[PDB]
């Protein structure tokens, strides 16, 4: 009446009949209470910075002039490894500057002009007051 | 043989009752508490910064001029490990200029490249150093 | 050999024996009661920044100028690992202007005996035949 | 003949087990209170940042003029891991102009990664002829 | 003083010749209390911050020019671990100008629009495999 | 820290107390009160921030100039795990002009004639029902 | 006045049970009271921010001109994780100008048609230009 | 109806009602009372913000501009948790200017295949299955 | 002979504090408690930095020129392994500049004809035993 | 050869098993608790660095001139391994100039002055005809 009918061959379920005993594991003492680790007054740091810095007078700084970078006090970096091209850890003052172009230079092809003589005829100057026309009343 | 008189029963006699020869297994233990880990005292410490700036005069910053960059004061960081190609780390004051646009040339190549030659027969060529030594001591 | 009568002193004791009290274990115990882990007195820090400034006087901000980028006071960043291609972890005062570009070069920069040269692409040839005009102006 | 039946057995009064045979009759000390775990005294500090900062006198902010990004003060910030390209963790002042610039339609990158080279002895395949002991050497 | 010595409060315990040699009779002792765990003077903290800013005398801010971007006073973050590309966790100004307009362009040229369904090469439903003949690409 | 007054310590084995002598041990019950957990003097926080700023004199804002964006004054935040590309955590000052990534992805396919460019008045003759019967009046 | 606790025949009793008796011999404990958890002196707190700004003299808000945003005074917020693509948690002053686009999409035109009949409106009300016939039609 | 009348004995109490009772007075020695859980001095909160703003002068807001937008003051906020694309938590001043455009919200949908006819053919196999002709009888 | 010896005839040299303790003993045991490691008064440090200045006086900063870059006060690193090409680990002071090289023209600070101060002893050319190219010519 | 191998089944004396039994510990003691490794008294450093500067009197820092880079005060690094073409460890003070000659003409003697202040419209019209077919398939 089974739907689908079913047949043992190799009795492949549980052959090494594995089971929570051990062998003649009677004892008095068995499977004592393992101990992991003890740490006593241990000190761990890793990546750590600390600067100080104290200043009582006064520094005077009246004019600076400076290219390029300028970094002034106390600068401190607490790192283990690094990797990277180009790349860069710990640098005070980084600047870069650049413009090769295309490593030519040639002269302006334009700069050219051509003859255009106004020949100037009005002697008027333009002179928007003391119009010559003189009407009834004059407003101003 | 018979000087051997058997064994573990050479009393073969005594009381059955109350005779307690068997241990009974009265002191027995079986999966002892397990112990983790003890920490008694212990300093523990990843990526920690500090930094104390005091300042009493003034600093008198009258005419300040800088073209890339300029960093005062105090600065800290704390880090392990780091990676990345043209990456940074720790930088104080980063500028990078590069401008680039407005070209006289418009022809369709930019160059001809005159630098057809790739094995140059003079500089590197040039190898006026001896790999031997001026003076002579050979030993017989 | 009676040497010498009497010296008793058999009180005295020579051996051990056995004359040993033992302690009093638990006797029958199953699954005694695990203990975790235990802390007393521990100090766990990770990602911690603290930073102080103090000014008495004036600073004398008169006339500042600054191409790129200017970083005054106090910075400070606690971090463990940083990863990223172009990418910054601490930077005081970061300007960029315009860029370059990218190029992986796919072009054949290098080149072994090649016995039929080619350009990349293109490869317009030309032929003698006519100057352009266009150059010196020799009126006279 | 036995008048009493009992057998006069009222010096008993309980009974905790029947007849005596190979009865361990454990059910002692099982299944302890299982401890789990003890904290006392400890601090856990994860992520946490700490600025003070005090100005009596002025810091006179006559005339400022900055191209790229200025900052002052006191800046901090506590972080453990950081990922991406591109991106930035901590950074004071961050200033991007780009007057000329093109994308590469966002086009994924090469990723060559070889990881079979070819760099043999690569002996020059040139062989000019020489005189010598080769060929007719009537001269030497 | 009622015996001198060994007396008064003491009289005998325990130490018996035979007489109640069975102790109390039956434990049961099952399942006890478990305890989970015990926290007692313990400190916890995380993402916190804290800023303190005190300023008495005038800053002075009379004219300021900044192109990119300017922050003053006191500016701070916590937090553990960040994850974006071009993602930004903690920065003082930001400012990015990406502008429009390319002219570099200029007309139309190399445009190569998709016609109409003309002599399909794609016969497969599925694209051709991109590899074919190649192995002078690398060349180290 | 500055090392603290106690001294040097090397050693000083950790104080141990005597056992002395069990408090009974066995109750003798069955399923004993289970108990949780305790917590006695504990200190938990997470996400919390504070700042604190005080100003007697005047600022003394009379000209100000910014073409990007500009942050003064305190400003804090407290953050645990942050995830987003492009996203931003703390940023103090944001501002984007225009974007170089473009490449409209078309306008939407609803089709022009959601437009009614005539007999603006439409569904004016239609009116079988309207889903069940309501009254309406809108306030005027 | 307060009991405590109620003792049971504290007193010294003149006889004790005879233990002979059957009745209310012994009785176990079973299923004692459990104890849930116990909190005496704890601090928890999720998300809280709390600032403080205090100002005397004035700030002297003469001509202020910003492009992107300017945000002054003091910002707080308490979070704990946020995640989303182009996402912002804390951001003082966020301005993004697109300007998709162009004015006046449309190419120049002389108005090649000078009416335009498109979207009829009530003329009632209106009259910024004189609209109408030509024609007077007169009476006679 | 008006039910005046008692039964004799064969009233009972149901089990449903009976079901629930006061945890009290309970038996003795068996099923102690059980204690849940005890709070003395304990502080809890959750999402709380608390902003105190003092000014005496005046701010003096002669004449400001501002393109993109400005927050003056202060502003608090108290989150835990936020999620969402392109969402923000605080934001001090936000201003898009995009034509009032839309970004499309949500994934991306499947490419288009064909009009309606399919081809299956991963769902080949021995004995294929045929698609009923009902086809749920369709207009077509 | 003169020989001496003690009257109990030991040969073996006196001992003290016998210590004992770590007696094994006869007993069963199976699987004894593990034990992981013991640490007991240990440092480490990896990756750590800590600089300190102290300046009472005043610098005199009046005016100041540098074309490249200048950085002064105190700098620290604290690095394992760095790898990447043309990058840098710790540099104070870093501009690069590759736009347009001026005609820096200068002549070398040596350039001598070998006049050979010291040649070979050579008898041929050197005669001690004679001074001077005198020749002689006496009378007698 | 010798018709059946088989033979000498029976050993001469004794057995040819060995006396000694395989894989001890059969009972007793087995399974000693292994003991890792034990630390007391250990000092472990990796990369540490630590600087101290003191100045009382004043530097007088009056006029300075430097054309490369000059670095003051103290500069401390801690690394192990580095690798990198053109890569720098440690360098105080880093600057690098481009060196090229050329530079004829562009020199900023010569003025520049902009004319035609008309500024008329120039020939802007840069689509000049060329050849092209929408189709080529020649049938001579």
């Amino acid at each position: 009446m089974d739907v689908f009918m079913k047949g043992l061959s190799k009795a492949k379920e549980g052959v090494v009949a594995a089971a929570e005993k051990t062998k003649q594991g009677v004892a008095e003492a068995a499977g004592k209470t393992k101990e992991g680790v003890l740490y006593v007054g241990s000190k761990t740091k890793e990546g750590v910075v600390h600067g100080v810095a104290t200043v009582a007078e006064k520094t005077k700084e009246q004019v600076t002039n400076v290219g390029g970078a300028v970094v002034t006090g106390v600068t401190a970096v607490a790192q283990k490894t690094v990797e990277g091209a180009g790349s860069i850890a710990a640098a005070t003052g980084f600047v870069k500057k650049d413009q090769l172009g295309k490593n030519e230079e040639g002269a302006p092809q334009e700069g050219i002009l051509e003859d255009m003589p106004v020949d100037p005829d009005n002697e008027a100057y333009e002179m928007p007051s003391e119009e010559g026309y003189q009407d009834y009343e004059p407003e101003a």
